[PDB]
């Protein structure tokens, strides 16, 4: 028998829904509380597919070829002069935030996914955890899973930890067929491409169409080093004067920032220049990370970006989150000495979490500084670091 | 001859408009850039009248009795048990933020008061200062006066200084005739009243009607000590989940916070209890202060809450701001060795500014802790500290 305990999940995205689904599948009584008034949106941005990230969906019968897009190499290019550093065979598939989210939400349904529930307070005793929401209501559970992302309030309330700026930001853009010339489309299609600079880099790869039937798109990012203080403050302030914590979305950019994005883009080697100048809704997001010594805090658990908050470079953040969710659900599934199992659980997941953070840190120290970033370097490959013993394929 | 230089004023409130008006009066070419899309609003809150605060208006023919309201004593009461600590004769007049602002704006006019201009960047050389706005435009001046208030961006960009939480917040409420019983209205009318507690205090005083012809109102505040971190974070988070920096306005309160305000209010001695329970739009504002060693930074000057950011206890913040503006305008009026005069100017205004901060700090250490706060104590009287030699009345 799975637990007869009541579980609340705060945060209804990749980790939240994964946790909930698996607990619901297992008979566990579970609720999701999501700050968002409606079901979600990633603004059509790319996600590199890892096993862990699509594990749940595949288990339910979703065909991989239907939520993702192939590649057959990985390219390394000087993004100023176009000089090719090198290319290696590769077969990453790429999906989109909407594809994963939309798949998970579709499976879960609205009945117990409580929108407009923004946690703002939390407290706990030996039986239960009380949650308080910004709408003035409260819910109660035996266990609460903080699946509330990089700016996790749960983690802020328990530990005082918030993301620390990493020194740089990333512009994010998505192109549709015909928004760039065919030869530029062909340059990036069916490939992950790094455009490396002396002080930053771009990445580009194909992704699925916004809806089932639509054509594939090109996803790209450009990482800029921006000095904390005046410089970052001016980049992160929207057209209305609010200095935002994480992203300034396209419809809100200070026009000056948008001109700067285009004008710096003017110096890039043609095909990258064309991504930057032709994107219709580019937007900007800080790079910030955070860590945590424990994921277990009495009856409150942290998973996904709310435990260790990653940087995007190894393209497995959402995979770390799914795994956190899966292993956690399994604990309440197996339901044998919860205190003990959770201790064992967090040890593995912390080591995974810390190792992932170290990798993307090392990656960033090459990628943001024109440091050597060698084609095919196994230390810099996408994916979660091996934490388990290897098994037979 | 006043300067032929071009002056820009960033921030269009009490200090901004005062500066601008006096410079315009003197022939100086000046512009105001205000973040706000429309002319302003203080949400009908009280301001105790000081000479400095109404100096400009009176000089223009505005009659004091028409923008303010009398009192004939100052009362000191235990706000739990109603026991009167004491009363002293007094003749403070009280006005409202809207009364002062509305008077100043009316005199200045829209022509050179540029709304929707939120400064987000600043830089300067030996001739000029360039201002950059959140709308992507820029203006240029010879001198820039940072009149942008407690959360001054100008001061943030030049110095890295922002307000520091002081340990407490103040609830703010305004009552109209008939929203409380007549005997409660009569209790507070024509008086400034302190309701003192073991760990905080209320103040109440009459103020003018929202419009020329309307009846007088009752303004009140209740200062609560709220621990930085989880507690303050939950108080300062609005119904939508945003943790706000300064105020959570009534239409946005987490209903739980509003219930808490009412429920704690339930323990007060009747007439204070009635203010708190009957206010229709109470709202909350952090108490935070900041200081500055210089008000002169090349060609950028800080005045009002953007130089030394006060706490409200001596009820002369807006007076400090007017004075900062007046003395500064005078410098450009007199126009004789600007570098030298500005050095002399800031010395006086800093001493005034620091002394004011020390006073309200000392006041707070009594008023938020049930410390002794003796009726009529000259050290705790409202007003700016004497900085000049005394003159003949
Ligand atoms: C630029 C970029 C590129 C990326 N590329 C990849 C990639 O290639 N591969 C990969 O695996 N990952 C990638 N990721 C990482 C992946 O996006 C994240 O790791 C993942 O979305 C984290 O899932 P999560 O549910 O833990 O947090 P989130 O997705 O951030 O969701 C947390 C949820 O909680 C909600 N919430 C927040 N606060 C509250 C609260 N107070 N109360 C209630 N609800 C709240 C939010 O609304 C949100 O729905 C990328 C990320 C970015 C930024
Ligand atoms: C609870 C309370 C009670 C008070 N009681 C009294 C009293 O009894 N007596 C008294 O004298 N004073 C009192 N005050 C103090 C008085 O309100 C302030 O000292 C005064 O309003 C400061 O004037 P200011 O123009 O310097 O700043 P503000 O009034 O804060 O105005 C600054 C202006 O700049 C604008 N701005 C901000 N940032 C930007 C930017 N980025 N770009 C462009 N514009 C920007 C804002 O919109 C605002 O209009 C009280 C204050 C409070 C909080």
């Amino acid at each position: 028998s799975p637990t007869t305990d009541r579980i609340a999940v705060v945060g209804g995205s990749i980790s939240g829904l994964t946790a909930a689904l698996m607990l619901r599948d297992a008979g566990v009584d579970v609720d999701v509380y999501e700050r968002s008034p409606q079901p979600l949106s990633g603004f059509g941005t790319g996600i590199v597919v890892q096993p862990e990230l699509v594990h749940y969906l595949l288990e339910q019968g979703v065909e991989l070829d239907s939520i993702s897009v192939p590649s057959s190499s990985m390219e390394y290019v000087d993004a100023l002069t176009g000089e090719r550093v090198g290319s290696v065979p590769a077969d990453w598939r790429f999906t989109s935030y909407d594809s994963i989210y939309g798949g998970l939400y579709e499976l879960f349904g609205p009945e117990r996914y409580h929108t407009s529930k923004c946690l703002v307070g939390l407290s706990q005793d030996s039986e239960t955890v009380q949650m308080r929401f910004s709408d003035g209501t409260k819910a109660e559970a035996n266990w609460v899973i903080g699946a509330d992302g990089g700016a996790s309030v749960v983690r802020k309330r328990l530990l005082g930890i918030e993301p620390t700026y990493a020194g740089y930001v990333t512009w994010r853009g998505v192109l549709q067929p015909g928004e760039v010339a065919d030869d530029v489309w062909n340059y990036f299609n069916d490939k992950f491409t790094y455009g490396l600079l002396d002080d930053g880099h771009l990445i580009a790869y194909p992704i699925p169409g916004r809806e089932n039937a639509e054509s594939p798109r090109l996803n790209f990012q450009w990482y800029w080093n921006v000095a904390e203080g005046p410089d970052l403050d001016e980049l992160m302030t929207d057209v209305r004067g609010i200095r935002l914590p994480t992203s300034v979305h396209n419809n809100s950019l200070n026009p000056h920032n948008l001109r700067q994005f285009h004008s710096k883009g003017e110096s890039l080697f043609k095909p990258f220049r064309d991504l930057v100048l032709n994107a219709s809704s580019p937007f900007v997001t800080v790079v910030a990370d955070a860590t945590v010594d424990r994921m277990v805090h009495g009856r409150v658990l942290l998973i996904g970006d709310a435990a260790v908050t990653p940087r995007p470079h190894a393209a497995a953040g959402g995979a770390k989150a799914s795994d956190d969710a899966r292993t956690l659900a399994e604990v309440f599934t197996k339901n044998h000495d919860l205190r003990g199992s959770l201790q064992s659980w967090e040890t593995r997941q912390l080591q995974q979490g810390h190792a992932y953070l170290n990798k993307v840190k090392k990656m960033a120290s090459r990628l943001q500084h024109g440091g050597s970033f060698e084609p095919g370097n196994p230390a810099f490959a996408f994916g979660l670091p091996k934490v388990d013993e290897p098994s037979v394929v």
